């Protein structure tokens, strides 16, 4: 009655998942519903489907980022400073909303994590290491991103489950597009240095809200409307498969076309 | 008749001020009233009084500092980042409502000036150097400011017809005193750095709205009310002269009673 | 009786090289004995056996670099400052030391160049530009180098006939390695700025000399007899085939285990 | 026959020493000759021609730190780090070749200490505070420490029977000055942080011999030779007053147009 290994594998590949592929996915568990051994099968399936020579590539974040630290009083603030534990790629949790899946991820045999607390990216196979190199602190969704290097190497996204405004691959988009204006953030963030712990300022577009009228939902579905992706199930879940590529490349257009100067 | 120099001298004797004193000075030009010579002798008459072993010093900072590009649209904020120029010390044009004074002391002979843009002081005396040296670009107005090493060196503050609002020291006092919440910015600005443009990020308490419901006039009212600081005529204007320790002192205690 | 360009393929493979794979050459013509059509036939087997989406890369460095000029009398050194060329990538000539190979691939169609001088790496393949690009003029074998983005998304080092003692990327390893001395070096280097020649000052820590006693070579035998990477015969060519991330992380190690901290 | 504290003050004076000035001294007790209450009365007078509006300064070190540990047998470097006490403030004596007027200055009543050990500085005054705040551990003669302090509050010098060659602002120069060759080196050091004992590792120029062919004592001589600073006695001693900022830049130059780019 669960889904099976067997039949997880073969349903990613009817949405046309292929050996050698580079793969970010964004997930429900909840949505694929009971699997058979859990959610370790879909990424095992999804693997299956890649093959050693794919890549599977999660954004995880970091759970307990304390960016807010501004926002307190100021006395709870310097608690912060001293007491927070800096960002520890072999320890910070991934984001909860993030699916318990990059969780699962982040701590699977022969992962690479990317650099950038706000912004980490895990990923497993045979360019894992290239996609999570060199991740830079600032506009970590930009140029020296792992979103970057998924658009140069032709990667795909898989939506298993979940909201297309959940897209990540969306704010590169933002990154790339000329737009009337954007939001700049600068928050500070505990890093480590030389095994010690440093508090740094960090600068990035804002990534909680959109820079203008417009959502990710918005975007994926008008490009779904005129043909962009793969659609169909995967288990109990609607899923999408679209070309990193060409989807960043609709999205440009699209923010271009509507709040560009 | 013009006010001279030498009744300058004098009213600035008359009103405290000492040989080998450091002095911040605030002003306005128009309330001293015509001075013969011009603003120029506003400034050499209160370093005669202080004479060579005493130190003048001015809030300078920088009228064309960009700190604002993050409001402009994209494609101009692009432009500012790379054809504004960067603050250069020697020759940065201090902010026009700092007063002239301020202009006319940052192209004094002998003048040093703290590398802090946005904080940016000027000074001319014997402990000119010391009071503009290693001016933090973060917290322009704390710990590692000309401001402390005012405070440090039992400077005062002389008010030459200027608003008591305008008392730069309180920020340093904003800057020590343990309040509730304050409010931290953090703004773009060009600088020099081995003889190249760069744009940092400089992070600093927010000194252009109070952190919580007072006011620096407000502070300085109380102040004299209770006997601090002394008060007279230069020229036309009404002055005040404050030590900045005991200034700073009642303005962080009056911080810390009300907002901690 | 010359190696033909199948054997040579056939021996890459053997060795270890796949496709896709990130790969730093050091190699002799002469060690590989008679080729079929020329060193040529050596790039371009190797380049089929890596595919398009992988990358060959090699130290070029510059032969006429003028470093040493701060050493003649300030009569021959105006006439070096007035008359010597600059570093134009486009015809800078390698190193002839770095063996002719790095000279025929510099001059490969496609390739990229990176913009030290003095550190200048050659590449062709799926990952060149990303492999030279942004290379800074200080510390170039440091932090902003190819041969760190080397080490970053897991490449190799083929050792094809060339001694030990040769493989650059243990200049990366010296960079990294806590160590209780280090030279720091600056020397005059013309180079092209807005089209126009200009003399700058590059610093960087010593390559002509050890920091301390050692040599490449002990490292890179120490490295083999404790089972490091692969070895096999290509041609008549002795050949070594070294993960870059396996090897720098053992060399730094082995290098701040007798004079690090 | 003792020079008197009213002598000495005189001398000073009349050597240039002025009220509200900021001064590292350099000196020999000898050289002054018999003093009537000691070495005291040297610093007292001193401080009475500065008055307590004014700074005096002087190198302190350590005269006990073990910096030397990794050059002993791996047996012997054990028990240095279990046993050897970590650089306290409060108790570490002065390096007895800065003389002992150094070790008089540092137990001074209201004395202020600098935090590096090896180039910890004593200072009693208006900016002795100042002077010694946030000196950090590594590079102790560069941008972060109370010799760069000095420089900025346009202090002086004062060499009382010292030789030239101990002038310490000079090591200043040499981290200022933009040189073909540098040593670097890193070395073990115990402190307290939190009030434990921890072993930290020490990054620096080297400062136990020169970066090139030269000498402190050449320096100084030339800067002498050509009008810098004033001479005259004190008590016995052939003093010289130097003013910190002038004889910075003169350093700095004299080091790059021998030794620069
Ligand atoms: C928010 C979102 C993750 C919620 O989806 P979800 O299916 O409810 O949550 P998850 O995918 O984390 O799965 C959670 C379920 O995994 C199940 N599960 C199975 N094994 C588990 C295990 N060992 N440990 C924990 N949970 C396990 C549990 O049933 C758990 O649900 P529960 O806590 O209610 O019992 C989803 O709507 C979504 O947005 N996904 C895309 C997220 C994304 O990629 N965001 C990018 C940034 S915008
Ligand atoms: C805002 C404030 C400066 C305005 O005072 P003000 O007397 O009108 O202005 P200034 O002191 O700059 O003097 C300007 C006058 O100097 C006169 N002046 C004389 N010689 C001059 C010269 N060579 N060049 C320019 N102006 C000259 C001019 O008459 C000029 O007035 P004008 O342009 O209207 O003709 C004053 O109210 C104030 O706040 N002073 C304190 C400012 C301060 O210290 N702020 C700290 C940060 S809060
Ligand atoms: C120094 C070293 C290159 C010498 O090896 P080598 O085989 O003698 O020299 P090369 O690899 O340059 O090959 C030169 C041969 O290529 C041959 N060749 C074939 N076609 C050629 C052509 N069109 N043009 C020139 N030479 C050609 C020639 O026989 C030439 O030898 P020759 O000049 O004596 O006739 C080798 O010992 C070595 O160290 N390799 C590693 C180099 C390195 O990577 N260094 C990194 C910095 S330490
Ligand atoms: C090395 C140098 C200090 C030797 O000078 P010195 O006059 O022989 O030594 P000191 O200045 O330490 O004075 C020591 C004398 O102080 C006298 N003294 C007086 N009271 C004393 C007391 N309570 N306790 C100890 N000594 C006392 C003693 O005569 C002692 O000499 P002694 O042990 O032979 O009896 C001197 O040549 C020099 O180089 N000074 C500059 C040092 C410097 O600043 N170095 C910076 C790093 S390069
Ligand atoms: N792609 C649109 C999404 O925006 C928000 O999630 C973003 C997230 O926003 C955070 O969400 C927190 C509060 O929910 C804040 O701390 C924010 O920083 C941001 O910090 C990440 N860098 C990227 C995430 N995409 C929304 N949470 C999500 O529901 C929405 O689908
Ligand atoms: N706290 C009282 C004072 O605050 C403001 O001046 C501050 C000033 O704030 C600017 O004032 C402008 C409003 O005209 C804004 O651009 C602000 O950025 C800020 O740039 C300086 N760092 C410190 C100045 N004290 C007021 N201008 C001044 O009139 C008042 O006396
Ligand atoms: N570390 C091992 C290697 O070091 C030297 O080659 C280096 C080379 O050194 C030059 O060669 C001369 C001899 O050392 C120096 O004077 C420099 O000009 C240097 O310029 C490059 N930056 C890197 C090269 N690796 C050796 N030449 C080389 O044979 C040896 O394999
Ligand atoms: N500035 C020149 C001076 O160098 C030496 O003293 C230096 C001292 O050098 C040590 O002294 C040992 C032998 O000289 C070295 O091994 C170092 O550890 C060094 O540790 C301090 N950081 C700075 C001192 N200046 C000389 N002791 C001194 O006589 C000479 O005049």
């Amino acid at each position: 009655i669960p889904h099976t290994h067997a039949h997880l594998v073969d349903a990613f590949q009817a949405l046309g998942i292929r050996a050698g592929q580079a793969l970010m996915l964004h997930a429900s568990v909840k949505a694929v519903g009971a699997v058979m051994g859990g959610p370790n099968v879909i990424l095992q399936a999804l693997m299956d489907a890649l093959t050693p020579d794919g890549t599977l590539m999660m954004y995880a974040g970091w759970q307990d980022i304390p960016d807010f630290i501004d926002s307190l009083p100021d006395a709870l603030k310097a608690v912060y400073l001293e007491q927070h534990p800096p960002f520890d790629p072999a320890t910070a949790r991934a984001v909860r909303e993030n699916s318990v899946l990059a969780e699962f991820l982040r701590t699977w045999p022969c992962v690479h994590r990317s650099a950038n607390p706000e912004a980490s990216m895990v990923a497993v196979g045979r360019q894992a290491a290239l996609l999570t190199a060199n991740h830079a602190l600032d506009y970590g969704y930009g140029v020296e991103s792992p979103l970057a290097k998924l658009v140069a190497i032709e990667g795909y996204v898989l939506m298993l489950g979940a909201p297309l405004d959940t897209i990540t691959l969306l704010h590169h988009a933002e990154y790339l597009a000329k737009m009337r204006h954007k939001n700049v953030v600068r928050y500070p963030c505990p890093i480590l240095r030389d095994g010690r712990k440093v508090w740094v300022t960090v600068e990035d577009y804002d990534t909680g809200d959109p820079h203008d009228d417009y959502s990710f939902e918005q975007i994926a579905r008008d490009y779904v409307a005129q043909g962009g992706g793969t659609r169909g199930k995967v288990g109990d879940a609607d899923a999408y498969l679209f070309a990193a590529q060409d989807l960043t490349r609709f999205a440009v257009q699209w923010l271009e076309s509507r709040f560009g100067d």
